[PDB]
């Protein structure tokens, strides 16, 4: 199977869509444990997907960043700008039509993203 | 990839969910040009998550009937009795509580089905 039994797939990718809510580091640990990431959303075709499946509630991505700095990446890098984020927290998460910001301690749903099984990047 | 580009991964399977609208048989005929079928829902969990994915739109799916006889899937097969399939059409689509249906000539968006490139 190219990706875990109840993740969805799109474009190489396969992802998570959580049933409860957690904090924003909370939430990473959780995708960390199964071998993903809070979702490193790399496309605004990858944005799209996300927003049309997830459904009403706000749900987590994995961007970051201190009041006076760029997003970044879980890896620590500064992100690829590929859609706006609004507001003036420190975490972000999507709502029902893009991406916004709030603290990191807020409860809310999540997404993990990982590569599906047959991607090689050698 | 187990799927074509943009078509959604789900259990084995992949899913098209159109951008354009068609009558059902061209439907058909566009899923079956791409190795697939308009979509041959298995059960009210598969329902529930091309509910989650498709938007408000109606999408023509892969079930119909001849006037009075029962529900059939686009294989021959008598549909099983998971979940309604209401209206009084030939053709059945997904609004947003399950099945309805209409008459096969009228527009619409539409979902095609085919086991992932992976499955033997
Ligand atoms: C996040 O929530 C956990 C329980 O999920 C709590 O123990 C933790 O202190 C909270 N905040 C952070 C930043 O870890
Ligand atoms: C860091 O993570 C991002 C998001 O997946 C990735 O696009 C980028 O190539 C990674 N950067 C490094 C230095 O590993
Ligand atoms: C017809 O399709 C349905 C829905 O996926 C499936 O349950 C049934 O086994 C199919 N029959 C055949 C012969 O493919
Ligand atoms: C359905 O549309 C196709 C064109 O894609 C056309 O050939 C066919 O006549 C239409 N069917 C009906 C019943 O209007």
């Amino acid at each position: 199977a190219a990706c875990p039994e109840s993740w969805i797939g799109f474009q190489r990718k396969c992802f998570y869509f959580s049933d409860d809510t957690k904090n924003w580091t909370s939430s990473q640990r959780f995708c960390d444990s199964q071998d993903a990431d809070l979702a490193q959303v790399e496309s605004f075709q990858e944005l799209n997907f996300l927003l049309r499946y997830k459904g009403p509630s706000d749900h987590w991505i994995g961007l970051s960043r201190e009041q006076g700095q760029p997003w970044k990446w879980i890896n620590g890098t500064e992100w690829t700008r590929q859609f706006p984020i609004l507001g003036a927290g420190e975490c972000a998460y999507l709502n029902d039509k893009g991406a916004s910001s709030a603290r990191c301690y807020t409860e809310r749903k999540w997404i993990c993203s990982k590569s599906d099984i047959h991607v090689g990047t050698k």
